[PDB]
């Protein structure tokens, strides 16, 4: 069973590289790929844990201040 | 129906992973597909995923300038 199940199917494999200056005071990552601003979490997670049971969350990179 | 992570801490009820970019270093490449024995980073384990699943999922990398 797939992961990613609509995101740019057409790609063999997705990746997204940014620079540290493109992420700002914050930046909230999806990892359960449902977000429809991927790859940025929008909160898609929550409907996909509840739906199938899973317990699959974002990943936040923010500065120290 | 099912879920994205069959084996990390099934014990938290949300897996977040917060970072301040300081504890980046140069490069962070982070796992996007929920195979990784050293999750919240990639170990390449997406590269299997995608073979048996037929999945095109990748990681996230952040990196310095
Ligand atoms: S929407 Fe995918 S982790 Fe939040
Ligand atoms: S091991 Fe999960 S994206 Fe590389």
């Amino acid at each position: 069973a797939m992961i990613n199940l609509h995101i740019q199917k057409d790609n063999p494999k997705i990746v997204h590289a940014f620079d540290m200056e493109d992420l700002g005071g914050k930046a909230v990552y999806c990892r359960c790929w449902r977000s429809k601003k991927f790859p940025f979490c929008d909160g898609a997670h929550t409907k996909h844990n509840e739906e199938t049971g899973d317990n699959v969350g974002p990943l936040i990179i923010k500065k120290k201040e």
